[PDB]
DNA sequence: GGTACTCATCA
DNA sequence: TGATGAGTACCAT
């Protein structure tokens, strides 16, 4: 229903398309990916709107211009600016079509020139996709120049989003929806490179979030014993107490295994050498059902959620560099615990975070359920769980949210017992930094019954818009 | 139907 | 570094 959560799915719907594609190995997966959406009619807003997008806030990242398509944000994948054709002219009749609606600067026209809240905007036309990339051609007022003009003379803001580059290892740009921008002139001129292009002073409408640039509160440097690969800092601004999250907690990287739990007999696995690529001769792709269910982007995505993931194991031929083992390999990702004002520790990245990249497994001590406060996880893919409370890895710290941006997905790698299944949690979404990072825990509601006479309930904090505000 | 256009993306 | 990329937008040489 609700317009964030439609626009959530349908980038969900994408990035599985997109994963689809880089997996077929074709041409451009991420266009492909968008093609995929128009031919099954998922694009969340096939027509032009002028103003904002409902479930689109201002300062929406995107991360990539195919994103934006499918989404319907702005439809051309390549193209500056997007406007409504003649074919709106019906619908717009006291208008003057074409008119633009949305626009792109990314740094490709050296006539832009970015002030922030104002922009002087380069018209479309004569400019060069092949060389130094410059103007090699006068424009005219056609086609965008047009439709920016006809928004200059009828009051008709434009979005605008910025590209802008980042030093992280697995996005290299971004783009931010920075909100509505009057046309307030437009003039020809001579550009830089001596060729007429056609201008527009741009200024940003009020009544918008601002727009914004870009250890304290330390508590513990690393949470880990050094046992993950990359440090986790803690912190705490909420209050002042010096308290760790690790202070009665031992971290650890491997499950432990209660003496009274079973340990099933080992998977068989299979004889790939090195990594497993061809999923006709490896038995683990066949398990699977015959493809194998990660792609080899970013060190390794998951491209869809499964009742079941089957990666390679013990006994497999191939080393630990193999694309089967995805969950299995290195922390990838800078992370924080932080103090959170209501629900006590949680954890967000200082790195984006690809959609379908492993965030961790949930480690801690196996135990059969019959045998067990806030740190148990049932492996339910319940006999047995999984009991964080007084040893595990950080996967612990993770906070509910009944709109969460990672999910559960289990993985039979050492054994093939479904009951006891690691429980691994990958990022549902592309996660930006400074984002805390949940999973729904899926508690029904009134499920919980305190030892006397009353249903016990848990209030949920996760500020989500369809909160339904209990964890229980 | 025919096609000029185009502010990305890939190591 | 540039070759490809595909959904138009508009005319229907
Ligand atoms: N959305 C939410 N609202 C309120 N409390 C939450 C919550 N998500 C997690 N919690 C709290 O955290 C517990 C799960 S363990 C998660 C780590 C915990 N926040 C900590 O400080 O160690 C829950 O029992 C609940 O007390
Ligand atoms: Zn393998
Ligand atoms: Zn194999
Ligand atoms: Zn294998
Ligand atoms: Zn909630």
């Amino acid at each position: 229903l609700e317009p964030h959560l439609k626009v959530t799915k349908c980038l969900r719907l994408f990035n599985k398309q997109y994963l689809l594609c880089v997996q077929a190995k074709l041409s451009r997966p991420d266009l492909k990916g968008v093609t995929e959406m128009i031919k099954a009619k998922a694009i969340l807003y096939p027509r032009k709107i002028i103003g904002d997008l409902p479930g689109i806030d201002v300062g929406h990242r995107f991360f990539s211009r195919a994103e934006m398509c499918a989404v319907g944000f702005h439809n051309h994948w390549l193209n500056g600016i997007d406007y409504m054709s003649m074919e709106y002219e019906k619908e717009y009749s006291n208008y003057k079509l074409p008119l633009a609606v949305s626009i792109v600067m990314s740094g490709q026209y050296e006539d832009d020139l970015d002030n922030a809240d104002t922009v002087t905007y380069t018209g479309q036309g004569g400019h060069n996709l092949t060389g130094n990339k410059r103007q090699i051609k006068d424009q005219l007022l056609e086609r965008g120049n047009l439709a920016l003009k006809h928004c200059c003379e009828y009051n008709v803001p434009v979005r605008v989003t910025r590209g802008h580059n980042c030093k992280s290892s697995y996005t290299k740009r971004v783009y931010t929806y920075d909100g509505l921008y009057k046309v307030e002139k437009f003039w020809a001129q001579k550009g830089v490179s001596g060729f007429t292009v056609y201008k527009y002073r741009l200024k940003r409408l009020e009544g918008q979030p601002e727009l914004t640039t870009d250890i304290e509160g330390l508590v513990c440097e690393d949470i880990s014993g050094g046992l993950e690969f990359k440090g986790i800092p803690a912190t705490n601004r909420v209050d002042d107490s010096p308290v760790s999250p690790t202070s009665g907690f031992t971290y650890i990287k491997s499950l432990i295994i209660e003496p009274n739990v079973i340990i099933p007999k080992s998977s068989t696995g299979c004889n790939c050498r090195g990594s497993c690529t061809d999923s006709k001769k490896c038995a683990c792709a066949k398990l699977n059902g015959g493809n194998f269910p990660y792609v080899d982007l970013n060190d390794g995505r998951l491209i869809e959620s499964r009742d079941v993931v089957f990666e390679c194991g013990p006994h497999c031929g191939c080393g630990p560099k193999c694309v089967n083992r995805t969950s299995q390999k290195r922390l990838r990702f800078n992370l924080e615990v932080f103090r959170s004002a209501k629900k006590g520790w949680a954890v967000r990245s200082w790195e984006y975070i690809p959609a379908g990249s492993p965030v961790c497994e949930y480690i801690g001590v196996v135990r059969r359920t019959a045998d067990v406060n806030e740190y148990i996880f049932e492996i339910d893919c319940p006999e047995f769980c999984i009991d964080a409370g007084s040893t595990g890895n950080f996967a612990r710290f993770i906070n509910h949210s009944c709109e969460p941006n990672l999910f559960v997905q289990c993985v039979l790698s050492s054994h093939q017992d479904i009951r006891l299944a690691r429980v691994v949690l990958f990022a549902a979404d592309n996660i930006s930094p400074m984002q805390e990072l949940t999973y729904d825990y899926g508690y029904a509601l009134d499920s919980v019954h305190g030892p006397d006479g009353k249903v016990k309930q848990l209030a949920c904090y996760c500020g989500a818009l369809n909160c339904r505000k209990r964890l229980y």
